[PDB]
């Protein structure tokens, strides 16, 4: 409808694909090379679908902060034999509060959907289902389920994915551009 929705878009028709674990069907944000995320909650293992297809899990790491905190995102390298667009520059730099943003999701049960959120506040620490986890972006709208692994972007930034919500607000786990350097 509008710039922040063009960006959204770009990036969900080139840089995603819908993942399948034991755990559900997740929007998958790919970063470069055959590097992507998801939530760490999907359970990564050995082997995953991507859009309906078997596919070897290279690696997966889920990362931690340097208090040995969760932040609720795997890193994963695909055994796929074409690579993403690099994305690398639009994530953030640094921690920060945003103005304007879209979730965008794409699933068998959600395709082709973008959600204005509004205003997203560094919330910081969030008890993410018993799980004490750092670096959460907190938005004021009721997202439900079929929503994680999400992308969360403003104009021209790529900053989180879709990790939980508490019915009123929703919660993503940071993007970091210190997260894919190699």
């Amino acid at each position: 409808m509008g710039p922040g929705f063009d960006f959204a878009q770009a990036i969900m028709k080139k840089n995603t694909v819908i993942a399948r674990t034991e755990k559900g069907e997740f929007t998958m944000l790919g970063v470069y090379d055959r590097v992507a995320v998801i939530p760490t909650h999907a359970s990564v293992g050995e082997i995953i679908y991507i859009n309906d297809v078997e596919t070897r899990v290279l690696d997966a790491c889920a990362l931690r902060d340097l208090t040995d905190t969760n932040l609720e995102i795997t890193i994963v390298k695909l055994d796929r034999n074409q690579k993403f667009r690099d994305i690398r520059h639009f994530l953030p730099r640094c921690e920060d509060d945003y103005n304007d943003a879209v979730l965008s999701v794409h699933t068998s049960k959600f395709p082709n959907m973008y959600i204005p959120v509004g205003q997203v506040t560094n919330y910081g620490f969030l008890n993410l289902g018993g799980t004490p986890t750092h670096r959460i972006l907190m938005y004021n709208f009721p997202t439900r389920a079929g929503q994680c692994g999400g992308v969360v972007t403003t104009t021209g930034k790529v900053i989180g994915i879709h990790v939980g919500g508490n019915g009123a607000q929703g919660f993503a786990a940071m993007l970091l551009h210190s997260y894919f350097t190699d």
